[PDB]
């Protein structure tokens, strides 16, 4: 909207950025066994049979 | 199984390496009359006339 001023943008803008570093963070910590399972890009093959 | 850990493999190959060593054992340790019967690759005559 063209009603905001400056300080009201900088103040929305700290918001996006805390939930842009979320993102970073849980991309990192989440694991199963030892296996990082949302950075890596690689495909797993079980074995039925 | 691709779920498995880089620390799992090894108790299942230790295990594996106790049980291959117990054929061996039973190999050479078992006796009929002084004779081993799981070794050499031989025929043993009966005389039965």
């Amino acid at each position: 909207t063209g009603s905001n001023s400056a300080s009201d943008l900088q103040s929305i803008q700290d918001e996006i950025k805390q939930r842009l570093e979320e993102i970073n963070r849980v991309s990192e910590q989440t694991q199963f066994n030892g296996v990082k399972v949302l950075a890596k890009d690689t495909k797993m093959n079980i074995q039925v049979g």
